[PDB]
This record gives structure tokens, sequence and C-alpha cells, in this order.
């Protein structure tokens, strides 16, 4: 009866240390490990809830459940309903709710699968109906549902699962007794902790390269327990169970399914896509400006300078200091004046110590009744960056209006063109308020998830604290998204352009509202390493607009860290180098000859990439694809990728190997079947100073040369990449002629497209006021198709193309039946570069042979 395989073993004492005795009073099975693995746990025979009256509706199933024994845990609801709603072909959708209680819930020819359900004990059982593989089975565990307390378990595909954000870990998650918890906290990324955001999703890989993906819609803080069998339990401590089934099959399809669900991402300005500086410690307009000057000088591209706690008088939003910050919005002028753009952070605690009438946010806050709440009805209040500080409550729609006005009167001061919205867990200097918090059961639950500091509290507010639409303890998780909605809508009304806002705190559903950064990282080597799994992570979760601070944060970094950091940083969708008060300057600028080459050229391939990554976000906002993608989304069926995590695509066509170690001058990274063209035998132009041609590949790990001042980057045969000349803003960039990069096939095939807009507008895509041109590469031609023209992409100009695999030189090269004034061919590395004179808008035909 307690004959259970020790991998298959569900933990009867998740709640307390336990002893034998007290094990088996629980109705339990104690067996000690040989050597984790729980020692307390559930026999096939513990209580769990039986399904009754089960029934068809048109929608899918109802029925009810029954638990007749109680739990360990307090306040069990004996009576449950299921809803099993089968939505479209791809998507599975289940409640598990209380019928006698509304209980908090957060605000938001035949299917792949197939549906069953265990009687007693009660399971949920999914099949994908293809191949009859069972990729969700609840029966695996009990069910329990207590009032602060619900676990749902599962059976895994494989040993192969990724998600559950936000955590310091490799791509595929550890299946060795692994806790996960979602509690969104301040706290510097490390390993086995919960950080700023919670994503409580997760997409699995079945044998043969099939996927589906799991969202539990639940917002309260949780522990997700990984076991080897293997095995999953969702333990959340408060809620409903919500549960998604996403069928996939492919893992790109997954992500778009999920994506359905939260939202595509939103399109970022172009200029957002473009380097953003910034430190802690420019102390003055003087200095700030100085960066700029610094970074021409020295012919490094800078789109966005940046403005951490520096500009503010006495560290309060909606201010500036009239020292060194006196001249303020005559600096902000002046960068829109040279065609760059501005962000400077944002904190949500607002000073409310200042005397009365002396300080607008909370005087106005104080007024309309913005803030979070404490039992007596007050404002709660605790420490943070000016002192004491009162957290505004971003479900209040009267918060949000509040927070609408502010942004719009300090942009009358100060031409802000985004927001960095920092601290956003929210994030506390103390635990709770100033006035501690109460005693009850939201601040001391029966079942406290694997948190830093062991408690709700640490590093945050009260969870009993109140706010519009419930408890802290059950909206915690939402704090940083509700203020992304708020600010995304507040940049809107007082821009009237596309906004961007980079927050901390994320949810799921985030990446509809603004991006992220990985936070307060160390310039290390193991934490430049850690970026690229964290990056990828993110861009499944549907946040493509995200980077880690380039060169670190905390600590001081090194030359050769700064170089490769650089080279990997230039490939984060989002790119910030970001810097402490206390650290070493660690700008382009700042570093020796060398060094500097190296990194002017990382941001020139950048910059000449950005009509590409453009178009990938074009392609995220509308399709719900990922930017930046792990192998295994682009190649499911080679499961050597499953585990490749230090490399990245940027869509389908660009294979990125960084070095990520000190002292290495050459990398081994994997390679799917196909031909890969070096990206080194495109010409490109920049404004200051800065091997194989082709990989032919069976499926294999290649050591490739790479020294210090090489970033290896390679391009998918049958792909066509557009590119675009140098600037040192994309204001410039952006007028520059185009070029193509076409990797042929072996049959001579390629395939490529360019999406084109004015770059910050609103509502593009519905009013039709953009540019879209498919490019094809048959028979010794390239063509364009015209998908979409529009003033905005019509006088686009097309002056170079390059093909890569030719294998021998042309005689003639017609552009447009007459011969080209140039074309150059090297016999070495198989290339053909063209000159034209062409327009994206105009159909042309370009020929060789
Ligand atoms: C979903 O998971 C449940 C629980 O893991 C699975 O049901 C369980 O299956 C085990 C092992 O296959 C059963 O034990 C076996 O019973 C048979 C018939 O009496 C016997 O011939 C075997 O030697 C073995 O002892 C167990 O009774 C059963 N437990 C429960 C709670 O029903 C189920 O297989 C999974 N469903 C699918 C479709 O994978
Ligand atoms: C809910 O939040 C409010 C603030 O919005 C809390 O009010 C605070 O109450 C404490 C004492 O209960 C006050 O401290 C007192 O300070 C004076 C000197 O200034 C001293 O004479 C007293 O001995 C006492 O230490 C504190 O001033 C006050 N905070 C503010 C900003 O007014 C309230 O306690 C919170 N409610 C609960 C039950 O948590
Ligand atoms: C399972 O359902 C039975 C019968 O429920 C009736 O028919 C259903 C389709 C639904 O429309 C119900 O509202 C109906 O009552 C339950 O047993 C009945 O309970 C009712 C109301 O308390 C009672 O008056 C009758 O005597 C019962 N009828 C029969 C034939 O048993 C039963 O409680 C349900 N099970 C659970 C655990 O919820
Ligand atoms: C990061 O470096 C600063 C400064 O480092 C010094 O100056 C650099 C140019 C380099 O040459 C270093 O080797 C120097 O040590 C560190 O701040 C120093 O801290 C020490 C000891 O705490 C203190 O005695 C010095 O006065 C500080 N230096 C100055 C001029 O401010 C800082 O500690 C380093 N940070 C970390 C965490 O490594
Ligand atoms: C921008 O560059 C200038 C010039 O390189 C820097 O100012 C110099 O700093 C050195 C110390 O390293 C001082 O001894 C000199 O007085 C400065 N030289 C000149 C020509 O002024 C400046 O620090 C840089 N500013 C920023 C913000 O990076
Ligand atoms: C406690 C020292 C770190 C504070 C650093 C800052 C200051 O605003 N707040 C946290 C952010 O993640 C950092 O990017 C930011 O520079
Ligand atoms: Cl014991
Ligand atoms: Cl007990
Ligand atoms: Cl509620
Ligand atoms: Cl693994
Ligand atoms: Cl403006
Ligand atoms: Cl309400
Ligand atoms: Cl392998
Ligand atoms: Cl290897
Ligand atoms: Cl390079």
């Amino acid at each position: 009866q307690c004959d259970v395989p020790p991998n298959s073993r569900f933990d009867c004492a998740p709640d307390k240390a336990i002893t034998q005795e007290q094990c088996e009073a629980r109705g339990c099975c104690y067996i000690p490990a040989k050597q984790g693995q729980p020692w307390c746990f559930f026999p096939p025979s513990y209580p769990s809830y039986k399904l009754e009256n089960l029934s068809s509706s048109e929608m899918g199933y109802t029925a009810t459940l029954t638990r007749t024994t109680p739990t360990f845990f307090p306040k069990d609801i004996l009576t449950l309903r299921l809803d099993v709603m089968m939505e479209t072909e791809n998507r599975l959708h289940f409640t598990i709710k209380d019928p006698a209680n509304r209980r908090y819930e957060v605000p938001l020819p035949s299917p792949l699968y197939s549906v069953e359900f265990s009687e007693e004990p009660f399971g949920v059982i999914v099949h994908r109906q293809l191949d009859g593989r069972v990729l969700l089975n609840t029966t695996v565990a009990p069910l329990f549902f207590a009032d602060q307390f619900l676990q749902l378990s599962t059976s895994l595909p494989s040993q192969y699962i990724t998600g559950l954000a936000e955590h310091l870990s490799p791509l595929m998650l550890s299946t060795s007794w692994t806790r996960i918890t979602l509690w969104n906290r301040d706290l510097a990324p490390t390993p086995g902790a919960n950080l700023y955001g919670s994503h409580p999703f997760y997409l699995a890989l079945e044998d043969g390269g099939s996927a589906h993906g799991v969202f539990l819609l639940n917002s309260n803080a949780m522990d997700v327990v990984l076991q080897p069998s293997p095995a999953l339990s969702w333990r959340s401590t408060g809620g409903i169970l919500d549960v998604y089934i996403f069928l996939g099959p492919e893992p790109k399809s997954v992500v778009q399914q999920y994506l359905d669900v939260v939202g595509y991402p939103f399109m970022p300005p172009y200029w957002g896509l473009g380097f953003h500086l910034c430190r802690w410690g420019y102390s003055s307009t003087a200095i700030t400006r100085q960066v700029v000057e610094n970074m021409t000088r020295a012919h490094f591209p800078l789109d966005v300078q940046w403005n951490d706690l520096d500009y503010m008088d006495s560290r309060r939003d909606f201010t500036f200091n009239k020292d060194g910050f006196r001249d303020f919005p005559a600096m902000v002028q002046e960068l829109h004046q040279g065609g760059r753009r501005y962000m400077m952070i944002v904190d949500p605690a607002i000073s409310s110590s200042g005397p009365a009438g002396s300080y607008r946010p909370y005087d106005e806050g104080l007024r309309r009744g913005v803030f979070i709440t404490n039992e007596t009805g007050q404002p709660l209040i605790g420490k943070v960056w000016p002192g004491s500080t009162a957290f505004p409550d971003f479900t209040n729609p009267t918060a949000l209006a509040w927070w609408e006005d502010m942004v719009a009167e300090f942009h009358d001061q100060v031409p802000f063109d985004g927001m960095w919205i920092d601290m956003n867990e929210p994030s506390n200097f103390i635990r709770g308020s100033e006035d501690g918090c109460p005693n009850n059961e939201l601040e001391n639950p029966p079942y406290v998830p694997g948190v830093v500091g062991g408690t709700l509290q640490a590093a945050t507010i009260c969870a009993s604290s109140h706010q519009f639409l419930s408890t802290h303890y059950n909206l915690h998780n939402l704090y940083g998204l509700t203020e992304a909605i708020a600010s995304h809508r507040a940049l809107v009304k007082a821009r009237g352009t596309r906004p961007f806002v980079i927050s901390r705190s994320t949810f799921a559903g985030h990446g509809r509202y603004a991006g992220h950064w990985t936070g307060d990282v160390w310039s290390s080597w193991e934490q430049l390493a850690s970026s690229v799994p964290e990056i990828l992570q993110f861009n499944l979760l549907g946040v493509p607009l995200v980077g880690a601070d380039v060169c670190g944060f905390l600590g001081n970094t090194s030359e050769e860290l700064c170089v490769r950091w650089t080279q990997l940083g230039a490939f984060y969708p989002f790119m910030r180098n970001h810097n402490s008060l206390l650290s070493l300057p660690q700008e382009p600028y700042s570093f020796s000859e060398p060094a500097q080459q190296a990194m002017r050229k990382a941001l020139t391939l950048r910059y000449a990439l950005l009509p590409h990554l453009y178009t990938l976000f074009h392609q995220a906002h509308v399709a719900g694809e990922t930017v930046a993608r792990p192998l295994f989304l682009e190649f499911p069926k080679d499961s050597s990728t499953w585990t490749v995590d230090h490399q990245l695509l940027w869509g389908e066509a660009l294979l990125i190997t960084p070095v990520l170690q000190a002292g290495k001058a050459e990398v081994t990274g994997y390679f799917p079947l196909g031909t890969w063209y070096d990206l080194q035998t495109v010409p490109i132009e920049a404004l200051g100073s800065l091997r194989e041609p082709a990989i032919h590949s069976e499926g294999q790990w290649v050591t490739l040369p790479a020294p210090l001042d090489t970033i290896n980057v390679h391009l998918r045969a049958g792909y066509i990449i557009p590119l675009q000349g140098p600037g040192l803003t994309t204001t410039e960039s952006r007028q520059q002629p185009m070029a193509l990069a076409v990797a042929l096939t072996k049959g001579g095939e390629a395939r490529g497209e360019l999406f084109w807009d004015d770059g910050e507008s609103l509502e593009v895509l519905e009013r039709g006021a953009y540019t879209q041109v498919i490019f094809l590469a048959r028979n010794n031609t390239i063509v364009n198709e015209l998908v979409r023209v529009t003033s905005e992409g019509a006088g686009l100009q097309l002056q170079k193309v390059t093909v890569l695999g030719v294998a021998t030189a042309p005689q003639q090269v017609l552009s447009n039946g007459v011969p080209v004034s140039n074309f150059t061919y090297s016999p070495d590395t198989k290339v053909l570069d063209i000159c034209v004179s062409l327009l994206m808008g105009e159909q042309f035909l370009v020929s060789w042979c």
C-alpha cells in the first residue's frame, strides 16, 4: 500500500517538518530516502475529491467534486464545481471553483486533444489525439482545495520543461525535486530565489519534437514542485484553479497559443530598438550632456539617454532638483534636436512626509484616495528612496486617472519619451509598513512558499493591505503589471505616439504593455552567460523586449567582460548599458582603442540589422512570434537543440554563438542540419574604425574561431535579411539606403520580408499606414513582392544586394534587364556583391548568370 517508486512520491508534509508518527497520523507513508525526495508521501489511497454528476454542455463538461475526508490544511472546501470548456481545437480550458462563494480571480476536423476523467480519486486526463500521448494526468496525486491552499499535480510527458519565470536558471528546468517560487521580490538575481516577476506558464517537450503549454491563471504566491518521475505540482496560496492547455503541436504554436490568451507583444517605437545608455551617478545635466558628446566623439551610436534617481529633487517622482538639473527641460529639448530620445526612472512609492500642499503627487493622491490602505483605512506607509512613502493602487480606476495626470503634467515640464518603472514588486526597504503588519491569516498563512526571507512581507508591503479589487495577498504578483498598464495608458495620452515602458516586476501578459530588464545583475562571466537563457525565457513568455544591463550592473566590469557583453548584448532585443552608483565607468568610450573597435563593430552591426529586428517585432505583434528564440523552438525535431541555451536565434535565420567565458579565443556551438553562412562575408559600413565562409552541418557541434574582437553570427540558408546604412541615431539611419543579404539554399532559393512604418505612430496596422514587402530568390533571380505599399515605405532605396552561396562567377549581372554598373565576386567566399538603384516599393528583377 506504501509501495510507491521513489521518484513518484508526492510530499504529504510540504507544510512542516514531520515525524513518522505524525506522518502516519495524516494517513501517509513514511519511508526515509536512502541519501529532495519526500520522506512523508501520499499512498495511492489517500482521500481526494470524488467526481459526481458529470454532464455535457455545448461548451464541454461540468461536474461536482466532493471531498469526504478533511486534509491537514484548515478550511478545506468540500464541494467544488468543475467546468471544462473546449474553446478551440488548440486550446482546452478548465476551472475548479467554490460554487458557494465567489473567490478571487485574476482580472484578464477535430481538436488536437481529448479529455477523460478519473472518478475516484478525481483527475483530469488530457491526451494528444494524433499519437495518444498523456500530456496532463491530475490523478497522480490528491487534489487539495482549501481557502489558502490549492494543490493540483500532473505527470509530465518528458524531463524537458521550460517556463515559470522569473528565476536565474537554465532554459530547461531541473526536475530533481526543484521548488520554484512565484512571488515578486526585489532581490539581485541569484539561483534558487524568487525574483522580480511571476509567470505561471510552462512549455513541455514531448519525444519527437511536439510540445504543449499549460497556464495556471493564478496570481497568488505559489510553489511549483518538479520531480523526476517526471511530474509537477502547483501549490497556490489562494484564488481558484484556472487552467489552460495549449496543444501546439509545434513549440512556436504553443507560444502563439499562450499569447492568444495573455496578449500579443506590443509594437515598440523603432528608436526603442537603438542603443540605450544609463547609469546611476550622472548627477548633472552637464555630465549627462557629456555622455552624448563622448559617445558622438568616438562614433558610437546612441538613440536614448537615460537618467536614474539623479534627476529628482530629494529622490521624489515628478520633480527635478535645481542644482545639477536646473536646466533639465532644455537638456531633453536638446536631445530631441539631435534626433535622440530621453528616458528617466520612475518609482511607484510616493513621498508622504512632505509639508501639506508642497508636493502635489501625494496631495492629489490623498485627495482622490489612490493609495493602498491599511486596517484603519489610512495609507500604508513604507520606506523607499524619498523616505516615508505611500504606494499607489493601480487596480483603482481613480489611481489610473491620477497617474495619467502626474505623467501628463510632468511631461509639460520635461518631454521624456518613455518611462523606466522600477521597484514595482512593490519594493519596500522595511518589512510590511512603518507600523508593522497585523496578526491575521493573510499575514501568517497556513502555507508559506519558499520565498526569500520566509515571509510574504519581506522587502514588500503587508499582505492584508487593501486595494480596490482585493487584498494585496491576491494582487501582489500583479502590482508591476498594473503599473505597466497604467504607465502605458499615461504615455499614450501624454504623447499621442507608441509608449515605451520598461518594467522590473512583471506577470503573465506583461509583454502586451511593456518590456523588461533582468535587474541588478553582477558584472561577472557567470551573469553574462546566465543572461542568454533569461532573455530566451522572456521571449517564450511573450515579453520580447527584454535584455540585461550590458557589462553588468553591480560590481566593476573588466575590459574583456564588457567587450564580450557588448558583443552578445547587441543581440538583446532591448539593449541598454546601465551601471551602479559605486561602479567604475563602463560606457563604450571609456575603454582602450582595441576594445572600442570591438564595441563600435557590435553597435554597427545592430544598427545595420534594425530593419530586420523591427520586422521580427512586427511578427511578434501580429502573430505572437518570438524575437530572440532558442534553437529548440526553430528545430524541435532535433533533440540535440533541447539543452542548447548559450546560443540564440533572431527569428528563423540568424544564429548567434557568443563567447561567455574569460580568456577564450574560440567557441563551440551547435549547428542544426543545413548551411550557415558567416555574416562576416556580408559587407557592412561603419562611421568609425572597426574562417570558413559557410558551415555545412549535418546537425553537429562546431568549433569556431572567436578572437576578442569577434562575435560569431551565422545566416541560415534560404533567408533574405534587409539592412540599412549607418547612423549614430535611428533618426539618421532610417534615412539611409538599404541592402539585402541573400543566403541561397543549394537549390538556389531564399525568402525574406520587410515591414516598415513611421516607427512611432499608433494604430498603424488598423489604418494600413505601412509598407510590407517580400523578397524571393529563385533560379538565379531576386524579385520583390509588394504585399502593401503606402507613402511610408515608398521612397525606400535599395542600393546593395549581397548573395551568399553562389557557386561560380557570373558573366553578366542585370538589374531590370540592364547590366549593373558594378558587381564583385569572390571565388573564395562564394559571395556576389551587386550595386543597384532600386526602390523597395517598386517591382524589380535582379538576375545573374
Ligand atoms: C493517470 O495516473 C493514474 C495514477 O498514476 C494512473 O492510474 C493508476 O495506474 C496504476 C499503474 O498503471 C494502477 O496500478 C496497476 O493496477 C493494475 C490493474 O489493477 C495492475 O494490473 C498493475 O499491476 C498496477 O498495480 C493504479 O490502479 C492506478 N491508480 C489509480 C489512482 O487509478 C493512470 O494510469 C494514469 N492514466 C493514464 C491514461 O495514463
Ligand atoms: C495605518 O497607517 C497610518 C498612517 O497612514 C498609521 O498612523 C500612524 O500611527 C502611529 C501610532 O499608531 C503614529 O506614531 C505616533 O507618532 C507620534 C509622534 O509623531 C508619537 O507621539 C506616538 O507615540 C506614536 O509613535 C504615526 O504618526 C502614524 N503615522 C502617520 C504618518 O500619521 C496607522 O498606525 C496605521 N494603522 C495600523 C493599525 O496599522
Ligand atoms: C447529483 O444530482 C442529484 C439530482 O439532482 C437533480 O438533477 C440535476 C440534473 C440538477 O438539475 C439538480 O438541481 C436536481 O436536484 C442530487 O440528488 C437530488 O438532490 C435534490 C436537491 O437537493 C433532491 O431534492 C433530490 O431528492 C435528489 N434527487 C435524486 C434523484 O437523487 C445529488 O445531490 C447530486 N450530487 C451531488 C453530490 O451534488
Ligand atoms: C570597484 O572599484 C572601486 C575603485 O577601485 C579603485 O580604482 C580603480 C580605477 C581600480 O584601479 C581599482 O583597483 C581601485 O581599487 C572600489 O572602490 C574602492 O574601494 C576600496 C576598498 O573598499 C577603497 O579603499 C577605495 O578608496 C575605493 N576606490 C575609490 C578610488 O573609490 C570598489 O570597491 C570596487 N567595487 C567592487 C565591489 O569590486
Ligand atoms: C567625457 O570625456 C572627457 C574627455 O575625455 C572626460 O573628461 C576628462 O576626464 C579626465 C579624467 O579621466 C580629467 O583628468 C580631464 O580633466 C578630462 N579631460 C578633458 C579633455 O576634459 C569626461 O570624464 C567624460 N565624461 C563622461 C560623462 O564620460
Ligand atoms: C540598492 C542599490 C541598487 C539601486 C539601483 C537602482 C536605483 O534606482 N534601483 C534598482 C534598479 O534595478 C537599478 O537599475 C537602479 O539603478
Ligand atoms: Cl521520527
Ligand atoms: Cl497534522
Ligand atoms: Cl476578493
Ligand atoms: Cl534537463
Ligand atoms: Cl515632445
Ligand atoms: Cl469592487
Ligand atoms: Cl548531442
Ligand atoms: Cl559539446
Ligand atoms: Cl564580429
